RNA sequence: ACGAGAACGCAGCACCAGCUGUCCAACCUGAAGAAGA
């Protein structure tokens, strides 16, 4: 007979899986003054450039 | 100078009454973004 056994992720190290790639730099920030990174959204963006 | 002549097999009348095209059934099965960029 079926049980339930409840599972973690302690991923103590970084992790990767594919779902879709990305090409350079064209949304996405990577600054290098105070060594941070960035991603975009969307719609904020959208209304953004609308203004 | 016909066993003759004259004489609508015609008049009234709903192929109609009741009746679920319903019942059971998973769009489901099997399938890493890795790899020497």
């Amino acid at each position: 007979m079926k049980k339930t056994y409840r599972v973690t992720l302690t991923a103590l190290g970084p992790i990767f899986i594919g779902g879709g790639e990305k090409l350079k730099k064209y949304e996405y920030i990577f600054d290098k003054q105070k060594k941070v990174a960035h991603m975009i959204d969307h719609t904020k963006f959208t209304k953004y450039l609308l203004e």
